[PDB]
């Protein structure tokens, strides 16, 4: 099987760079035996990068030269990446909460890039240790994806692991934050947690909310601002609560299954978009979580933990992270997320590319809408049923458009065919 690189061509404007795609192309097609393994990495390293940037991610030739007319005509195409290269300021690693997972994430990754492989080995390693079972086999099993306890701990290892990718085409993170249970992930990627001590916290309250929260509660996003979902739950008092606010048009909230389809039927009448939060069947960041923080506190106990080396944006406060001990932990789960605060502190410190570490972007829109006017890259990682290195690739292609430094060369092969 064919491996995809990335492809690079760039112009002083959008027509210099159209042109440049037809150029290409019309080389192409006068060299048959040419494919893309041939000529990327010339076109990376002995080209200037210009202010109109596009990359095609191909393993073919077939599929480099669609992707080529497509931009040569002006056109969208679904492995094209394109843009002007005008973002500068620093860098963020957003890791999300739960619900973007698909079933089937990571394996092809995993057959497919030696260093996210590897990741995903040492976390086996460590959930092996914790949990008793096979990390790689639970990736492609739908019913145990379904359990809590098996699911936020793959999450984990998955947003971990597609950290370390990122992280080997050169894209580190200047900050991180993490929406609810992210926020282990982000405290580890920052250094603030080994992987162990990470893992274990995830294991253990992943495990403690399946035994007591479970199939008693679920959690529903709003495409509203909080003032307007907080006057909705009006009557609701005490049965369904704000339990985050992502940004002006995301609000999540929590309570009891009967009680959130209530809230339901109040936000259908009103024509206003909404969604349960796919795999989550407890009502986080509710008082619900009261009566576990005993058993939490117990099987916490004391965590291993030191200084981010970067700073770590909390969501529990929406400001840097002070001590990550089993408290922070606890409210990290009981207390309303403050996303949209955690990344409005980050704009307003001049962070401007927000990379979201996830097998499928649901925290993005909410950087869009909070970066206004602001000029910014703001990108995913993989998407659902596209979890191939392809994907990554364009990911990290759609960061070099921007004129975001990453390393794609890295990716590019060996070619030294020119022109």
């Amino acid at each position: 099987v064919p491996v995809p690189v990335p492809v690079a061509v760039s112009g002083a404007t959008t027509a210099g760079l159209r042109a440049q795609a037809a150029r290409l192309a019309g080389h192409l097609r006068e060299r048959p035996a040419l494919g893309p393994e041939a000529v990327a990495r010339p076109l990376l390293l002995s080209r200037a990068q210009r202010e109109r940037r596009a990359v095609v991610v191909a393993a073919d030739r077939d599929s480099l030269l669609t992707g080529l007319d497509a931009l040569a005509g002006g056109e969208a195409g679904p492995r094209l990446a394109s843009g002007a290269a005008d973002v500068t300021g620093r860098v963020v690693l957003v890791f999300p909460g739960q619900g973007a997972h698909w079933t089937g994430v990571a394996e092809r990754l995993w057959r497919e890039a030696p260093v996210f492989a590897d990741s995903m080995a040492r976390c086996a390693d460590v959930l092996r240790d914790l949990a008793g079972w096979e990390l790689r086999e639970v990736l492609v099993d739908p019913v145990a994806l379904e359990r809590v306890d098996v699911l936020q701990p793959v999450s984990f290892a998955v947003v971990v692991s597609l950290a370390a990718l990122w992280a080997s085409v050169g894209v580190r993170p200047d900050a991180v934050v993490g929406h609810s249970q992210g926020e282990v992930a982000a405290a580890h990627v920052a250094g603030a947690l080994t992987l162990a001590e990470a893992a274990r916290i995830v294991v253990l309250r992943s495990a403690l909310i399946a035994r007591e929260l479970s199939g008693r509660g679920a959690m529903l996003t709003v495409v509203a601002d909080v003032e307007r979902v907080t006057a909705l739950l009006a009557g609701f008092e005490g049965r369904v609560c704000v339990a985050a606010v992502n940004g002006p048009a995301s609000v999540t909230v929590s309570g009891e299954d009967g009680a959130v389809r209530e809230f339901e039927r109040v936000l259908s009448a009103r024509r206003m978009l909404r969604w349960r939060l796919p795999g989550v069947d407890f009502a986080g960041h509710s008082p619900q979580v009261d009566a576990l923080r005993a058993e939490l506190l117990a099987a916490l106990g004391d965590i291993a933990s030191r200084e981010p080396e970067i700073p770590l944006l909390s969501t529990v406060t929406g400001e840097p992270a002070t001590r990550l001990d089993a408290e922070h932990w606890y409210r990290n789960l009981r207390e309303p997320v403050r996303f949209a605060d955690a990344v409005t502190a980050l704009l307003d410190r001049g962070h401007r590319v927000f990379v979201e570490v996830s097998p499928h972007p649901v925290l993005t829109t909410s950087v869009v809408d909070l970066a206004a006017p602001h000029r910014t890259a703001v990108v995913g990682t993989l998407r659902r049923d596209e979890g191939g290195l392809d994907r990554f690739l364009l990911s990290a292609a759609e960061l070099h458009v921007r004129g975001v430094p990453v390393d794609l060369a890295r990716h590019a092969g060996a070619g030294t065919a020119e022109v």
